[PDB]
């Protein structure tokens, strides 16, 4: 089978692990360890074709560099992740932006700009204005997403891996 390595990246707590959980298992988990990252893998069929997606979640805690960059070289798509209600973690996306493109060298490289949290909209710190234009600017496409109520939580995914076929 096709594999997809995709790799979750965003600050803290903006659901990475949230949302890779519902992907995963259809369950929203609200205390999952902050610090643990781990890998997952399913079996999952994209418009008609079995394949196989990977997911890394990240969580932080690889503060040396080069085996950052070594994570990084070996993903093929991203989910740049924020939370809605955090400005600052919208204002951190640019960071793992630079990271991944200077890793991959290549602009194109599968990723999508997830403003997760759309259920916490009398919260939101950032506007879907500000986040379109910034995903218009890197020529990525933007997508809401709640873990907690599922919206767009497979388009994510799904559409990822459709970036990652058409590109790689
Ligand atoms: N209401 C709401 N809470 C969320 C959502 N995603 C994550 N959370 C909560 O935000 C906290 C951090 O989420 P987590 O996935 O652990 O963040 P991570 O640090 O990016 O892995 C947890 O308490 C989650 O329940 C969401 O879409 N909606
Ligand atoms: S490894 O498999 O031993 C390993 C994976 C992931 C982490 S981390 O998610 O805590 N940190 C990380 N990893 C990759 C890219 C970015 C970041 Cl922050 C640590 C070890
Ligand atoms: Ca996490
Ligand atoms: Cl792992």
């Amino acid at each position: 089978l096709a594999l997809h390595k995709v790799i979750m990246v965003g600050s803290g707590g903006v659901g990475k692990s949230a949302l890779t959980l519902q992907f995963m298992y259809d369950e929203f988990v609200e205390d999952y360890e902050p610090t643990k990252a781990d890998s997952y893998r399913k079996k999952v069929v994209l418009d008609g074709e079995e394949v196989q997606i990977d997911i890394l979640d990240t969580a932080g805690q690889e503060d040396y560099a080069a085996i950052r960059d070594n994570y990084f070289r070996s993903g093929e798509g991203f989910l740049c992740v924020f939370s809605i209600t955090e400005m600052e973690s919208f204002a951190a996306t640019a960071d793992f932006r630079e990271q991944i493109l200077r890793v991959k060298e290549d602009e194109n490289v599968p990723f999508l700009l997830v403003g997760n949290k759309s259920d916490l909209e009398d919260k939101r710190q950032v506007s879907v204005e500000e986040a379109k234009n910034r995903a218009e600017q890197w020529n990525v496409n933007y997508v809401e997403t709640s873990a907690k109520t599922r919206a767009n939580v497979d388009k994510v995914f799904f559409d990822l891996m459709r970036e990652i076929r058409a590109r790689l």
